[PDB]
């Protein structure tokens, strides 16, 4: 059923989660972080070589439920992870010394959505009330700068923001995770579609963080590192300015606890296929995407 060059369903991705950890026991753990409003499991993948006091980062794809190669991504990730340790000296440094937390599907009530209703559902499957508009957007629900710039206050709108930061069941599941190891985790990945671009904070008002040289800087060679293997062309730079304001996302919540590398990605493409990139370009796009997100794991590495 599964294979890492098709988009699987929820049902085959959830019995990946539970295969990829039983044929890798040294170095993937599974656990459940809490569930989502219909009652799915949200799981999450620690891969990494057990060692003592290791620092970790944190990815997650999924938030949005028609961003299906976000979703690809994360599973070609654990791919890499599995098949290169031990041949390919940078990645088996990076499993030895650091753990990465992989969150391969957040919003999975909307995953599930996408495959059986509606191919172009973006936000979560709970209710709303005085309406029967159905679901609030994840990356506006978390608390930073919550519901102020770039999110709706309508619940039939695609970025509503919700009722409250952290109303939704996921949203509060991955913020209390990340509150909960917030002295391992340095660095916050958190991966999407479309438009080709590396975004760090901020996005909920135009202000730039402490660090923003060293944000700029790195993004900029992650950028140069992804363009190599095929050419695609990506953007960088602080949120609000280089896609637009949004308030309420997690990559600006994450920085604001401290974690101090803090980035989102949109993947493939500009607008040709958007949302339904086809499974021919899986492959490509992931392999592209594999550098820039060990380019940045290395400079966390070396930078701690
Ligand atoms: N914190 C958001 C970073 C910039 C906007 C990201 C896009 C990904 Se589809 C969005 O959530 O609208
Ligand atoms: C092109 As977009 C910010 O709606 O993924
Ligand atoms: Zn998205
Ligand atoms: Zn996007
Ligand atoms: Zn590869």
């Amino acid at each position: 059923g599964h294979s890492y060059e098709k988009y699987n369903n929820w049902e085959t991705i959830e019995a990946w989660t539970k295969q990829v950890t039983s044929e890798n026991p040294d170095l993937i753990s599974r656990t459940a972080i809490g569930t989502t409003f219909l009652g799915n499991n949200i799981y999450l993948l620690k891969v990494g070589k057990p060692g003592p006091n290791k620092p970790a980062i944190f990815m997650d794809c999924g938030f949005h439920a028609r961003e299906w190669i976000s979703h690809a991504f994360c599973q070609w990730f654990v791919r890499e992870a599995v098949l290169t340790y031990g041949y390919e000296s940078h990645m088996t440094e990076f499993l030895n010394k650091l753990d990465f937390y992989v969150l391969p599907v957040l919003n999975i009530d909307g995953y599930i959505y996408t495959w059986t209703k509606n191919r172009m559902w973006r936000k979560t499957r709970s209710t709303n009330a005085g309406t029967t508009c159905i679901g609030t957007d994840p990356n506006r629900n978390f608390d930073a700068g919550w519901c102020t710039t770039g999110a709706s206050t309508d619940p039939c709108d695609e970025t509503y923001c919700g009722s409250a930061a952290e109303s939704e069941k996921e949203t509060k599941a991955l913020a209390d995770f990340i509150r909960n190891n917030l002295s391992s985790i340095k660095a916050y990945l958190t991966i999407h579609s479309y438009s080709q671009m590396i975004l760090y904070p901020y996005s909920y008002d135009y202000k730039l963080p402490e660090n923003n040289a060293e944000l700029n800087n790195l993004a900029k060679a992650a950028v140069k590192e992804l363009a190599t293997l095929y050419g695609t062309k990506y953007t960088y730079g602080p949120g609000a300015t280089t896609i637009y304001p949004a308030a309420g996302g997690s990559d600006d919540w994450a920085y604001d606890q401290g974690i101090k590398y803090s980035f989102t990605f949109e993947l493939r493409d500009k607008g040709r296929y958007g949302f339904i990139l086809p499974e021919s370009q899986i492959q490509a796009t992931c392999e592209e995407t594999m550098l820039a997100i060990k380019y940045v794991t290395n400079y966390v590495l070396g930078h701690l």
